[PDB]
């Protein structure tokens, strides 16, 4: 019922595009090529799982806040959804777009030709791409900090629709707030630190990633500052980040999160960034966003009946 | 008798192209030793990779230029056909010969990434000066961003690609190959919408299945026709290992590499493509264009270690 990427884990490569919306909010023909546009993404998806199921193709478009009311009169729109521009006096890097489309695969080629198939469909008269980010799975999953990236991620069809979908019965049902936000990393400032500064940082161990007891970390190290609760209940979220970039060149993360409230990403983003306690992440030290979004991916049928 | 290992391996899904100058000079014996050790470390971890994931078909390969050929070896005679590309500028863009090539390649981006990154750690930018660094991959049905199938006529097997990508058994540099790299930048807003009669006249082949275009029916500028030559009854065939590269919304195109038993195998289809043979160009060449280009000389895994 949820589009194809929120659920599924361990993706190898992921294609990332994030821009604006060209069509105009009165423009009835060209929303209405636009949501034929959308019908044509859904329908391959479907044909290169059949075609090429060890891909383990999967897809979703997302809309923001701002655009929601360009491309429905008919859906209403998600309750907590808003301009992460709002984050913009304490988070660096704010960079609000209309639309997110985030393709997930085991293969590149596969991966590719989805990505590139929907992007001429769309055409330059429709989207204004202002990112675009080709991210991969490294050896052992880790992130280019050499660190295992996933280790807490929740498991299971289960626990990620619990956390990654808003629940069945709610307004948009098995829809999902996604957040999206590149980081650049300074590894020429990090891989100096010594190993125990490292997994002061983090919060867990770097070979094996066994988390740091609670009480033997700083409460600044990244898993003190992103594992949260409230009112006894853990604010999770489902990441399908991945690295990206150039050896010689930028690199870093393409961080991506999927989750049931927003809420549970904003909470994380205030712990992080200082505005909770005054204090930032120490894995900021090393790294810095520098671009940002919200947006909703709606259930399959929503994003249908738009 | 082994050669590096990108040469005669076929299908690679992924290639990483680090293509820069070497910084220590020739006088500087302490340098060259740790340049010669991180080589010799390459070697070793792409073995080490192939143990541990045999699923990637790691291949990689160093290669040098005639212009350092003497910083890094005093022992190993220069190629005797090895010379810069520059000497090409006066007729063919985008010359930029370079001082180093490492060409990694796997059917795993992780492994790809995995050997070029640390390579990259090993030599450090006191030793190496990157000037490109090229991420490329394969496409669905081996299709350049032309959607023309790539590879078709590229020589089959051990054997073949033997007799024309390395140099023969006896000779001096045995089982090292000539190396060409040119990438090139597509004007696909160009290309998209000519007519399929102009795409298929321009390369020499269907665009579905990729037969060949009778000799008679197809221009005599055609790729197939630039690029398919011949002396005294030999073909002058070449090992291309080229991949897509680039952005979907920016700039994209095809990374060219060739190995070859003989640089004139090389140099005789870039001076049919460019117009020196007979005044006239490549077809191909109004819809793309070459914007770096580099010689080098892949060593045989033996003469890599002795340098
Ligand atoms: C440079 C950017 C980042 C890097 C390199 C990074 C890396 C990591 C690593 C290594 C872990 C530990 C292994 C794991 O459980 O996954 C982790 C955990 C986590 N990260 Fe991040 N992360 C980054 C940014 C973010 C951001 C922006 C958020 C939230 C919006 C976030 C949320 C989390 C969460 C929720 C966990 C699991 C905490 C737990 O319950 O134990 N991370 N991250
Ligand atoms: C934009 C750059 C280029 C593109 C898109 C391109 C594309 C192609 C295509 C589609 C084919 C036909 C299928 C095949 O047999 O592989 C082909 C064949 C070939 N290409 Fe290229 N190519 C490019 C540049 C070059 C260059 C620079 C050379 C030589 C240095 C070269 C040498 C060849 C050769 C030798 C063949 C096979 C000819 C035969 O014996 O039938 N190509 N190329
Ligand atoms: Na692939
Ligand atoms: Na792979
Ligand atoms: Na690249």
């Amino acid at each position: 019922m949820a589009q194809s990427t929120v659920l599924p884990m361990h993706c190898l490569y992921g294609i990332f595009l994030e821009g604006n919306l060209k069509i105009q909010k009165n423009d009835q023909e060209g929303l209405k090529k636009f949501k034929d546009n959308i019908k044509k993404f859904t329908l391959e998806l479907d044909e290169i799982d059949k075609i090429s199921p060890q891909s383990r193709i999967g897809g979703a478009i997302c809309f923001s806040s701002d655009i929601w009311d360009t491309v429905t009169k008919k859906i209403s729109k998600p309750k907590e959804l808003k301009s992460v521009n709002t984050l913009s006096s304490y988070m660096p890097g704010t960079s609000q777009r209309d639309i997110l489309i985030h393709i997930i695969s085991d293969r590149m080629d596969t991966c590719f030709k989805l990505a590139q198939d929907t992007m001429r469909n769309f055409g330059e008269d429709q989207l204004d791409i202002k990112q675009e980010i080709h991210g991969f799975r490294r050896v052992e999953e880790r992130d280019l900090t050499d660190f295992i990236d996933g280790t807490e991620n929740p498991d299971g069809d289960e626990l990620r629709t619990q956390y990654g979908l808003v629940a069945a019965g709610q307004p948009n049902e098995f829809g999902s707030y996604v957040f999206t936000q590149r980081y650049v990393h300074n590894l020429k400032k990090w891989y100096p630190e010594p190993l125990s500064v490292q997994q002061d940082t983090v919060g867990r161990t770097k070979k094996d990633s066994i988390e740091i007891p609670r009480d033997k970390r700083p409460i600044t190290s990244h898993v003190s500052r992103t594992d949260l609760s409230e009112n006894g209940k853990d604010l999770k979220i489902v990441r399908q980040s991945l690295p990206y970039g150039q050896i010689t060149g930028e690199k870093g993360l393409m961080f991506i999160a999927y989750a049931c409230s927003l809420h549970n990403i904003e909470k994380q983003l205030q712990s992080m960034f200082g505005q909770l306690d005054g204090k930032h992440d120490l894995l900021l030290k090393y790294t810095t966003p520098v671009t940002g979004s919200f947006y909703f991916a709606p259930s399959k049928k929503e994003l249908l009946e738009l």
